[PDB]
């Protein structure tokens, strides 16, 4: 199971169109497209195009090929010719090979040595020298030199040479040889073993060559088989982290197998969401995290990570069985482990988590109509096969699960206080608690008949408020909630009395949304203003709000999952939150949930361990036992530095930086330069846009900074000294990175 | 056909749920939800929430109400009681009402004069003295004071008051009377003239009452009548600038209609885009410029103007009858005012804007599109499978590529009749002309008097008023001339560089001019005087590469790009830029997706499907609101009113002077303006007054960074152009100050 993150236009990237992929030393990410030259540095993107009135810029914005050398240099292939990107200064070097009056177009890019390079152009293959920067060809023997090809790689020695007509060839570096190996174009050259070699071509499929023995043999495709490759006409070759081949092809992805020798079809599915974005691939890379990158023709990028995959999502998907509203509230899971699945304005699902079926029921005119199509409470009566359903503006409906017959009870045909209910619960003598908005109202199944709660067991009267939720601890005490607030009770037959066991605290009169018993007793309650504990052992109550880390105040749900950690769903993400620590583990909807804002009684955990939480977009699910640690931490690299906002270049009028921001080691402010700003960056794809960094100015901090939403620091009318800048990097799972980025300033007299 | 725009919790919203919506002086919106006051100026949210080390922030983040009075003062209803908001002073003042020992919530905000302000409460009604920032509970009568009242509303004189249960009364300021007007709760009353009153309630329907005549008419939903109103709760009803009510529902929206005395239900529908974000509609209200507003329980926002309802845009809907794919290629449109549809990956497509028909064929990637109305074939250009023969009367299709027939290139990318009878063949390779009379392929080689032809990648043909032959391709454009089945290369462009770039269209304009599309920006030839005038992106174009080039009734060019569509005026060289975000249907476009049909509308097809609209058609933008100051920082940090570095005591909007002290050098001014019609797209020019040498213009930002200056007096200025290019006529002035060092 395989499924991509898109990057696109709307994500910052030029043009949809990716020829080819590279990584810098620095960890940054290339991407050549048809309008444009694509930075990424796992936060921004940085396009670079061509400007005729600045002659720093890159050549050309049409871009075929993107080659980084042994030392770290970028190389890119132009229309125009060949351009180099300096990082020093943060410039490009154009490059032109001028023949018959045109500039010829570079193709691709190969390194011979650190001192020499090896570019192919529609008519011809010519070296280029670095040390002199130019051109040269008369260096290769005159059938080499001619030579139109398409596709350049390297493997220690040889560099292999795939042409449009003439097949392969090979040219060893040391003895300086041209030779064959022995119809079509080739667009990729990859190795596996000295045994191994694979080659893709244009219309001619796949090929597998034994150099050892010169054995050859052919992969095509047919549409009879389906395990076969998806397609002839092949144009990109990787291998990723797990020892495993990536193909490339016009159409969809494939994935070669060892023990079965067939192919897996990864297509563009629209219905599936997650699946691919297009359908033509055309470059293939593995970044130093092992994330495998697919650079598409018209659909941006692809990225996939182990790691990242995390989250499913349960949407509705219209002419097709799937969910009836994206607008979830609660989920309650039966015997047979089939969960009850309420919307608010789809009526209420019966979802099948194996074979993946929904059974819906909505408002009929007049037998198997349930009242009302906005569902807020579920309770299923596994001895009488029946459901109670719960809802807002229609009342109570009884299902008889064999016959498929609803009952229907509201103010107008019944004795029924209130056609609201939000809470369903067994009061353990037979009956059941409906929580309505104005009053809590008993139900005899058996007799049909509603009575509503006005007095204690001591006749002390109970106020008329609206009633949300209602829980049952393992001590057989009843818990009310809602606006008004919180309360406890005690169950003597059909009486109730206020058991007060709480602490006098004005948390027990703010908006109530959810009580959880956990495995250590301890009672968790989550209001709109943050949540709470209470331990009864020494009665008292700890409260913890957003500025103790948590996303957001307003918590619906809250769940535990194996090791004690709890789960909470906010209007700003899912929080995980370890007691002990008393500390915050945040997840958005960039991560992958169904939407930042969650909705009421929105909470599910299966016998299983299995966690669901609806919102407003559907259901996210996962299991916490099975999420994946990122064992990722890379340096810190300064992106930018802003002397009184304006952005400090290289050899600027300043004067502070004469090489990039990124290489420099230390800078010098004079007397009229007071105020600053350092932007920063962590190159990390699989935590993404998540992480956390640790600042200190040495000499004028006292204490490490900490830093989670930002990566811009700002430093004004500093006293004279040497100073040290430095930034510790701290990924989405809370690993550090132990060895700073430094950076030295020095403050002149003033 | 109303269309709504989408604004959430990804734009900037803090929560979905919208219970009421109101406007301030500066034009700024605002937003009470569930969680936390949102205002929004039509570029960035500012979200208000409760802070408790810091006693200016909103008392508590459940909003239920907000309400702008006489001097525009803004004042919001929280579950711990009253908060305004001080605009001079960019703070809020929190209000308690405490009784029983708890403070009580603010359901409803009504004013009564300067001074006062009517307030509602779960437990009866008080008033709060403004002027005194006190509340006044022994001030009504017995009656009136313990009121449960669910909405206010008040109409010059009178504030008519809605209960839970007991009815709606009326309470006259003059003569201090309450009396009741004429069972359920209602939620929202709204006047339109003094002899009709509506009535929004919960459960029990609609109202109109008549005043003057004491006489009631009830409307109510009936599941069998589609033209009746759409559910029974209701509890919003607001007024446009055409006159019309619009009725917000538990269920839907509805729109009364005059005539016939009937509704019209807009529901949230996930199949057809453009529609509403969520089915409950809690608020709506009209801003300064018409548009309406409308605050859904778990949608959001949406927003409608006429003016900003510009695009259609036609997708493929799975499991419908639709596109079939959203990679568009070439459009063309035959005699029976049909179009014919090129795909990337969905095949072909026909058709019918009336029926609303498609029909898609597959193989079981066209790049061109010929129609033979007279032997009534359809000519399909193929890339990986070459030319294919459609008989429309049978359906039978005969294709030909290089391994079949004598073809010589699978990728074909043009199509264009020779004039004689036979077709010219754009390919990757070369050109190739076809008889199809005796189904023959020819490979032009050679001119007609002999002068060889390149083999080069063909991806356009054009033939013009003079009956010229235009090639266009990666590797450049020629001019050629037919002598029967030969041609002769007519060289009629001047010597240029641009002669040999990669071109992707050419149109001749109903003036004669021709029109060449490249992917370095475009031009025009005048054949009169031999002259080419290039434009590009410093011209003001969105993007350097064309896609397509079409002409409107008045003379303008519409151009497709990588971003956006662009209106170009050659009389005047000005661009008018569309993106997106205007209603397109991506800011990427596709090759030879352009297509306008007799009647005068225009198609543009890209990567994400279609869209189209009519240029005569479209509406100008004629609102052109003043500029407001938002921000000022000093080395990055934000200045306030009454803070440590004395520069402001009114907050930046309000002050017109500020004096700078010797050691604050550095600072950044921020900047907004209010047009919810073009959005986020407008153009601001800016100067500082005796610093400046010239005005400097932005469109991507808001902030104007300066340091270092000399002592002395400076003015800064600042004015406002929208998305079709109207100027603000007068600048918004700030004076600044710098002392001596
Ligand atoms: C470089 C290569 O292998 N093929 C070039 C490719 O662009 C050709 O056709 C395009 O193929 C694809 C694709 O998925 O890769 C998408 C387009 O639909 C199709 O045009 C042709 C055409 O190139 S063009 O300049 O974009 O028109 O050229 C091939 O060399
Ligand atoms: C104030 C009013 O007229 N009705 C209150 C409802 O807003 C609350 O229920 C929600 O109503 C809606 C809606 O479309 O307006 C959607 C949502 O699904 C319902 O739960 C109701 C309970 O309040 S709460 O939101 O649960 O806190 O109280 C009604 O009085």
């Amino acid at each position: 199971q395989i499924t991509f993150s898109y990057i696109s236009i709307n994500e910052g990237l030029s043009q949809s169109t990716v020829f080819s992929i590279d990584q810098d030393k620095r960890g940054n990410m290339w991407f050549a497209t048809y309008d444009g030259v694509n930075k990424y540095d796992g936060y921004a993107f940085t396009v670079y195009q061509h400007n005729e009135d600045d002659p720093n810029s890159i050549a050309n914005d049409i871009s075929r090929i993107v080659k980084t050398d042994s030392q770290g240099r970028v190389w890119i292939g132009t229309r125009d010719g060949l351009s180099r990107y300096d990082e020093e200064k943060d410039i490009f070097q154009n490059f032109f090979y001028e023949k018959n009056g045109k500039h010829l177009q570079v193709n691709g890019i190969e390194e011979i040595s650190p001192e020499q390079l090896l570019i192919s152009t529609p008519e011809g293959l010519i070296m280029f020298d670095i040390k002199e920067s130019k051109f040269i060809d008369d260096s290769f023997s005159t059938a080499m030199h001619k030579t139109i090809a398409s596709t350049l790689y390297r493997q220690g020695d040889q560099i292999y040479i795939g042409t449009s007509t003439d097949g392969l060839y090979t040219y060893s570096i040391t003895q300086k040889t041209f030779e064959k190996v022995i119809t079509k174009q080739i667009q990729a050259i990859l190795q596996q073993s000295p045994t191994r070699i694979w080659v893709a071509t244009e219309g001619a499929g796949l090929f597998l060559i034994n150099p050892k023995t010169k054995e050859i043999k052919n992969y095509l495709h047919s549409p009879s088989n389906p395990k076969s490759i998806s397609s002839n006409y092949i144009r990109s070759l990787a291998m990723d982290s797990q020892n495993r081949l990536w193909i490339g092809t016009f159409n969809d992805l494939n994935i070669y197998h060892e023990g079965t020798d067939s192919f897996a079809s990864y297509s563009s599915n629209p219905v599936e969401n997650g699946s691919l974005s297009q359908r033509s691939v055309r470059s293939i890379f593995m970044d130093s995290q092992g994330g495998m990158w697919l650079g598409t023709y018209f659909g941006g990028l692809n990225y996939y990570h182990p790691i990242r995959n995390r989250f499913k999502n349960i949407r509705n998907i219209p002419y097709k069985n799937s969910l009836s509203d994206n607008v979830v509230s609660c989920i309650v899971e039966d015997k047979d482990k089939n969960l009850w699945i309420g919307t608010n304005d789809g009526g209420l699902n019966l979802y099948n988590p194996i074979t993946q079926r929904f059974t819906s029921y909505t408002l009929q005119e007049d037998a198997r109509g349930i009242g009302s199509n906005n569902i807020k409470a579920v309770y299923v009566d596994e001895k009488k096969s029946l459901v109670y359903i719960g809802t807002h503006a229609g009342g109570l409906s009884i299902l008889h699960r064999n016959s498929g017959q609803v009952e229907n009870f509201n103010q107008r045909n019944s004795q029924l206080v209130n056609e609201n209910v939000y809470a369903i619960l067994p009061d353990g003598e037979g009956n059941l608690w409906l929580g309505t908005l104005s009053a809590l109202v008993r139900f005899n199944p058996e007799q049909r008949s509603f009575t509503t709660i006005e007095k204690e067991k001591d006749g002390t009267p109970v106020v008329s408020k609206q009633i949300t939720t209602l829980f049952r601890d393992s001590h057989k005490r009843l818990w009310i909630g809602g606006e008004e607030g919180l309360s406890v009770f005690k169950q003597e037959g059909l009486d109730i009395q206020k058991a007060s066991i709480l602490p006098v605290s004005n948390v027990t009169k703010l908006f109530t949304n959810c009580i959880y018993e956990a495995s250590n007793g301890i009672i968790w309650v989550g209001t709109r203003e943050g949540f709470y504990c209470f331990n009864e052992k020494d009665k008292q109550i700890k409260r913890y709000n957003t500025t103790n880390g948590l996303p957001n105040n307003v918590v619906y749900g809250i769940l535990e999952d194996s090791f004690g950690r709890l789960w909470l769903s906010t209007n700003r993400g899912i929080s995980c939150f370890n007691p002990e620590t008393e500390k915050f583990r945040n997840f958005t909807e960039s991560d992958g949930l169904q939407s930042n804002q969650f909705n009421t009684a929105s909470y599910c955990r299966t016998s299983v361990g299995q966690m669901y939480f609806g919102g407003i977009n559907g259901i996210t699910t996962f299991r916490p036992e099975l999420l994946l640690d990122n064992p990722y931490t890379p340096p810190v690299v300064i992106t930018k530095l802003q002397l009184f906002n304006k952005v400090v270049r290289p050899d600027d009028e300043t004067g502070i930086l004469t090489k990039n921001i990124s290489e420099t080691k230390s800078i010098t402010l004079k007397s009229w330069q007071t105020a600053f700003s350092i932007e920063f960056v962590v190159s990390n794809y699989i935590s993404g846009q998540h992480n956390t960094f640790a600042y200190k100015l040495e000499g004028y901090d006292k204490e490490w900074y900490y830093l989670t939403d930002s990566r811009t620091v700002s430093y004004s009318n500093l006293p004279q000294g040497t100073y040290q800048f430095l930034v510790k990097a701290a990924n989405s799972d809370g690993k550090w990175n132990p060895i700073p980025t430094a950076l030295e300033i020095i403050v002149l007299p003033i």
